């Protein structure tokens, strides 16, 4: 078959029900989720292979960066639970990994200042029991799927993405390639 399981996806032991349609795994600490976002804009180009108005989600992981791969977990969450991912995902993976500016959870909550998030308003939502369940929300998504390596998206709770079986001497041919995967994924 032109896909196979083991090339371009592999097929969970344990398919996760309830799971979301398509479901992304990153880290700001990730350098290929950091070209996934600036170089390549996957989720971008996943999104324009779909049907409209079908539910894309994304969610940050811990197991990278120690004590701040937590904080940025969390950032994430008041990230979602404000609506300003497109406004904070750029500079805070900048933060991290080029100018390295990001050192602490003073210096996130510098981010979200700088990108026009109040202060108290950032702090409130910090502080919150809906960040809390946000951030146990994706904990639990990571966990369902004994997630060890990111970026990873998974499609309908039963299929994860190889981009190691695709070929990488053309950007645009392996941004393509990945999108096409997921709408085939998509659509079984
Ligand atoms: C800069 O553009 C790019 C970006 C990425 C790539 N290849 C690539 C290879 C392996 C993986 C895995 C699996 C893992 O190691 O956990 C996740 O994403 C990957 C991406 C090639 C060119």
């Amino acid at each position: 078959a032109q896909y196979e399981d083991g090339k371009q996806y592999t097929t969970l032991e344990k398919p996760v029900a309830g799971a979301p349609q398509v479901l992304e795994f990153f880290s700001f600490f990730c350098p290929h989720c950091y070209q996934f976002e600036e170089v390549l804009h996957i989720s971008d180009n996943v999104k324009k292979k779909l049907p409209e108005g079908v539910k894309m989600t994304k969610y940050h992981v811990n197991f990278m960066g120690g004590d701040l791969g937590k904080d940025l977990t969390q950032a994430w969450a008041v990230a979602m639970a404000l609506g300003v991912e497109d406004k904070v995902t750029v500079p805070l993976f900048e933060g991290v990994q080029k100018t390295q500016t990001i050192r602490s959870a003073s210096d996130i909550r510098d981010v979200f200042i700088n990108a026009g998030i109040k202060g108290e308003e950032y702090d409130a939502a910090w502080n919150s029991f809906v960040v809390k369940s946000l951030v146990a929300q994706q904990e639990k998504a990571a966990a369902d799927v004994q997630l060890r390596g990111v970026p990873a998206m998974f499609v309908n709770g039963k299929y994860q993405l190889n981009p190691q079986g695709m070929d990488t001497s053309n950007m645009d041919v392996f941004v393509q390639q990945y999108a096409d995967t997921v709408k085939y994924l998509s659509e079984k």
